[PDB]
């Protein structure tokens, strides 16, 4: 059939009974805020911040918190953070390229010949539409984090829990140490896009649409991937239509419209209004409502750096950046997903990514020897055309200028550290995640001499409409440990260094568990600030403190995930003087993909990260420190 999964348990089965996202006590939030400030501030700075926190906790902060609790009690169907968080990204006026949109790249098909461009674009597209159908039919297995898979992730459990009424089902999972996740964002994977509007953008979805959008050399094509009965179009016909598009010989347009999706949102909002005034509403609606955007690039990947640049931003002509996601397939079959950040936290993208990789490689729709259907693709594929005024052509030229200058300032580098990974670190009783984070702190101290604001994302999707919470990896323990390794490397014994790493690991574990349970401080303080500003209050003094600004100017911005489908991921720094650090600790090795703008150097930072990991592993093995 048209489904890539046949879940015994309905996809949304746990959604009605997910626990409510907790709001921390204000006293706990202020202590945690101060703990994270300790390694960042000097003594006088810290004293001033401590005084502000005291005043906040007994003054306006106590009143904002009371209002927050009352609001949350009235809005028990949702979380306190979800709305304010969407609002933050949709109101932001900055370009979504680099600033917000990340990418994940697929591993190749292990069967070499299946990485032909036409073959792979066909197989990935068909698997993606099979995912759409599976999700819509409620046949996708619910998202569930298992602590004890042998007891919870079985057919016996599934056949039972399906009969448990939706209002009790979460408790059933809880009893076997399994934690169902929120899935309310998943629908925006398909038929969805971000529409630029003055002041605040909007998210648009049309679940009726049946066509795919394809971009090639800056030209837009659409054709049906679902038929009038809602069944997936014959994969050999999809192959024919993609062959037709690949055979187009038209050169890149003089004014490629895709450039506009990279603009400042107020600029793009106005230009889109001009496009509609000039009669392009029907064409825009076809772009907005397509199942997703498939991008066929007409060059192969030279190496991992070229790959990262291509998938993170490309050349500006061949991505519709507003779309929920862009599925990109290069001439050598290299494939990735570039996605718009505002519509969700990315867990849906990872689930999509994983199922599509599995389905397209284990049960591919077509083979490299498959002959395309005998169809008349000129009748079934529409080539879109935009009526462009003189004002629009000038806008596209201006958009291209801004895009080209910015993109040129970005550098990217990667490393594959093959000395060891999770297996070794676990034998040493350390958290592998804590060890990676320690290495970044150590590298920054060694190369730049500072301890700086550091961000690590953590999911709060165990809760109803849960989102993310910030783990703050820069602690008094990592600062102490980094200084031990770096300032005078021969100073401490290996036993002392092992003890210090064990402290970092223990504390990082505590912060991780707290964050996953909604007990970080960042979202709580953000929600109080949002409540103040929404009610037109003067910003409380806590938020005017340079320390607060510094804590939210994340020089080290990091993210990780674990998946056999993902070759690497990437994202640009979130501040001009920052790094964007994507990493993964595998069983036997560690990978990092780091971006920087002109003010820093990603490759040089990874020289240092490599040195720091060698140091850490040496000490763990009981070897004397060496250069
Ligand atoms: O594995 C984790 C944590 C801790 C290790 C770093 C990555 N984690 C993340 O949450 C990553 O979260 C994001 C979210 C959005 C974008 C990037 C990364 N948990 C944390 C809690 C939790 C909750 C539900 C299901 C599994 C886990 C395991």
């Amino acid at each position: 059939d048209d489904y890539l999964q046949h879940s015994i348990v309905p996809t949304m089965h746990y959604q009605d009974s997910l626990p409510r996202l907790p709001i921390p006590k204000l006293e706990d939030t202020m202590k945690r805020y101060l703990n994270a400030q300790k390694p960042l501030l000097d003594d006088s700075q810290f004293r001033r911040t401590e005084a502000l926190c005291k005043n906040f906790e007994t003054g306006v902060g106590k009143e904002l918190h009371a209002h927050l609790l009352a609001q949350d009690k009235q809005n028990k169907h949702t979380s306190y953070i979800s709305g304010p968080w969407f609002d933050m990204y949709l109101t932001a006026r900055d370009s979504i390229v680099l600033n917000f949109n990340p990418f994940m790249a697929f591993n190749p098909d292990p069967k070499s010949e299946y990485n032909d461009q036409l073959t792979r674009a066909t197989n990935l597209t068909v698997s993606a539409v099979r995912f759409l159908k599976t999700l819509q039919a409620g046949l996708l297995e619910p998202e569930v984090f298992h602590l004890n898979p042998s007891k919870s992730d079985t057919d016996a459990f599934k056949r039972l829990i399906r009969f448990v009424p939706p209002s009790l089902s979460w408790y059933g999972a809880y009893l076997v140490n399994a934690y169902p996740l929120d899935m309310s964002q998943y629908f925006r994977l398909f038929n969805s896009t971000r529409i630029p509007r003055p002041n605040r953008d909007e998210l648009f979805t049309d679940t009726k649409a049946r066509h795919l959008l394809v971009l090639r050399k800056g030209h837009f094509y659409v054709f049906d991937v679902l038929d009038q009965d809602g069944n997936i179009v014959n994969p050999l016909e999809i192959q024919a239509h993609l062959k037709y598009i690949l055979s187009d010989s038209s050169p890149v347009p003089e004014f490629p419209v895709a450039y506009l999706t990279s603009e400042n949102r107020d600029v793009w909002a106005e230009l889109r209004q001009k496009l509609i005034f000039d009669g392009n509403e029907e064409t825009l609606k076809k772009v907005d409502s397509a199942v997703f955007c498939l991008c066929l690039d007409d060059f192969p990947m030279k190496d991992l750096i070229h790959l990262s640049h291509t998938m993170l931003h490309g050349d500006g002509t061949n991505r519709w950046f507003d779309k929920s996601f862009n599925l990109i397939v290069a001439e050598d079959g290299t494939a990735a997903v570039h996605f718009e950040h505002s519509w969700g936290d990315g867990v849906a993208v990872l689930r999509f990514f994983n199922e599509v990789f599995r389905d397209s490689t284990q049960t591919p729709a077509i083979t490299p020897q498959s002959q395309p259907a005998a169809t008349n693709s000129s009748a079934s594929v529409e080539t879109l055309s935009f009526n462009l005024s003189g004002a629009l052509k000038a806008g596209i030229t201006a958009a291209k200028e801004k895009f080209d200058t910015t993109v040129k300032t970005l550098s990217i580098d990667s490393i594959q550290f093959q000395r060891g990974g999770k297996e070794f670190l676990k034998k040493k009783q350390l958290s592998p995640d804590a060890v990676a984070q320690l290495a970044f702190q150590m590298a920054f101290l060694r190369q730049y001499g500072q301890t700086v604001a550091t961000y690590e994302s953590c999911s709060t999707a165990a809760f109803k409409h849960g989102r993310t919470e910030t783990i703050r990896p820069a602690s008094i323990f990592t600062k102490r440990c980094s200084e031990a390794f770096v300032r005078d490397p021969s100073k401490h014994s290996v036993g002392e260094l092992q003890h210090m790493m064990a402290e970092c690991s223990k504390y990082h574990g505590q912060l991780t568990k707290e964050a996953a349970m909604g007990q970080g401080f960042d979202r709580h303080l953000y929600a109080l600030r949002y409540l103040a500003t929404a009610r037109g209050l003067n910003l409380p003094e806590l938020y005017l403190d340079p320390a607060y600004q510094q804590m939210n100017h994340n020089i080290l911005s990091t993210s990780t995930l674990n998946s056999p489908a993902v070759s690497l991921g990437g994202f640009a720094p979130v501040v001009p003087d920052g790094f964007g650090i994507a990493y993964a600790v595998h069983d036997d090795w560690i990978g990092c993909n780091v971006s920087s703008y002109s003010g820093r150097n990603a490759r040089e930072f990874l020289h240092c990260v490599q040195k720091c990991l060698e140091d850490i592993f040496d000490a763990l093995e009981g070897k004397a420190i060496k250069t």
